[PDB]
């Protein structure tokens, strides 16, 4: 029965992971004002972390089993929590030192972000495995919303990032203690070239990458769009959106669980197709939101409410597909390399690409705030098309999914 406790504590640790990733997506303006610094510094403080984590994902991948794992998970939680505990004290004299501070969480949390699913896989059988994996990825948006929640709570309470930068790391040390005592102790180039030759897992990686692109660009750029709307329609409600994202990620993950439960009795091709239709519908919603901005406010973000929840209905299924396809001896490298592909092709570049094409279109003609609305909407139309391409990638996996899950069982034999 102790496995249930293990799943619970890993899930809570993962929630802590995503909370302290997304926190500085909702207190960014305060620190920007405090250091008296440009927006490119903000781009640094939310991009160098992505770069560090994306490059150090494999350096724990090839570390898939090369040492005892429980120490790796405890080590990562403690070291990165101390990093943020330290960041809660840095002075005004130096800002690029804060850049490196919030960058270091990347390497220092690759630990929890890559290792943990492998323990989830080793520690369960199919049914409880997928249930606990569902909650374990429900971790993500829960912490997402909770990030903007912490930002709103501090800005309501005290106008300073000091009281928002210490709420997490204490919980971090708590999960460190428990994660060390409430879980059991359970060639590179050649193996990599062998891994790459798989022909479906690559498609799944591309797909999840496009999804991450979507969600990162969304998270950065929707609230400014809402600012533009409410200016046209004549803040704190943005972090009420943060809560909305929390609960709607809860809704999306339970939708994914129910969908796979209902369609498992159907053909095996359904689950990649389940995610495919999840992408199709979400993309359609985020396609229409741009004109729905005239109406979604009276509906209180109604369009995106279902859009991002339907989009967030493929995390767990993606993890399950990877769980099956790769050999357990290279499962860690599989997940880390997929995450690397996710950040490289996708979410990392989204802010800059949208902003740069948007500046292009704005510079094309005369500028008005309503024209700013129209132009940024026209530019952000790039995301829905990218994710419908991601959806047809899920389709291509599904058509390939029969013989490719056959290859997966072959790898199980291998």
């Amino acid at each position: 029965e102790k496995r249930k406790a293990a799943a619970a504590i890993l899930s809570l640790g993962n929630v802590l992971n995503y909370l302290d990733r997304y926190t500085v997506a909702g207190v960014l303006l305060d620190i920007q004002q405090h250091f008296g610094v440009k927006d490119r510094g903000a781009g640094l403080l939310q991009s160098v972390f992505i770069c560090s984590f994306m490059v150090a994902a494999p350096i724990f991948g090839y570390l898939g089993d090369r040492f005892n794992r429980k120490v790796i998970l405890s080590c990562g939680i403690f070291f990165w929590s101390a990093v943020t505990f330290s960041s809660s004290f840095i002075p005004q004299q130096y800002f690029w030192l804060l850049v490196l501070s919030r960058g270091l969480v990347g390497i220092g949390e690759a630990s929890y972000s890559t290792i943990a699913p492998t323990i989830i896989g080793d520690l369960f059988t199919k049914n409880t495995r997928t249930l606990m994996l569902s909650v374990f990825y429900f971790a993500i948006p829960l912490g997402s919303g909770l990030g903007y929640i912490t930002g709103s709570s501090v800005k309501q309470a005290a106008g300073d990032w000091h009281w928002a930068l210490r709420v997490s790391p204490v919980l971090g040390m708590i999960t460190g203690t428990l994660i060390l005592i409430l879980v059991p102790a359970t060639s590179w180039l050649r193996d990599m070239k062998a891994l790459i030759r798989n022909r479906s897992y690559v498609f799944s990686s591309l797909a999840t990458s496009a999804v991450s692109f979507a969600t990162g660009a969304l998270g950065m750029w929707i609230p400014l769009y809402l600012h533009r709307a409410q200016v046209v329609q004549k803040a704190k409600d943005s972090l009420i959106f943060g809560a909305i994202t929390c609960f709607t990620g809860f809704l999306g993950v339970v939708t994914g669980a129910g969908a796979t439960r209902w369609c498992r009795l159907k053909t095996q091709r359904a689950d990649p197709l389940v995610c495919a239709v999840g992408m199709l519908g979400s993309a359609i919603f985020i396609c229409l939101i741009f004109v729905a901005a005239k109406s979604s406010i009276v509906g209180a973000y109604i369009c995106i409410f279902v859009g991002e929840t339907l989009l967030f209905s493929n995390w767990a299924i993606t993890a399950d597909i990877l769980m099956y396809v790769v050999i357990p001896t290279r499962r860690a490298t599989a997940v880390a390399l997929q995450s690397f592909t996710s950040h490289l092709l996708g979410d990392a570049g989204s802010p800059y690409l949208i902003g740069f094409i948007s500046d292009l279109i704005r510079q094309s003609t005369k500028d008005s705030p309503l024209w700013e609305f129209l132009s940024l909407g026209y530019a952000l139309m790039l995301c829905p098309f990218v994710v419908v391409l991601g959806g047809m990638f899920f389709l291509a996996t599904a058509l390939f999914f029969v013989s490719d899950r056959a290859r997966a069982e072959q790898q199980v034999n291998q």
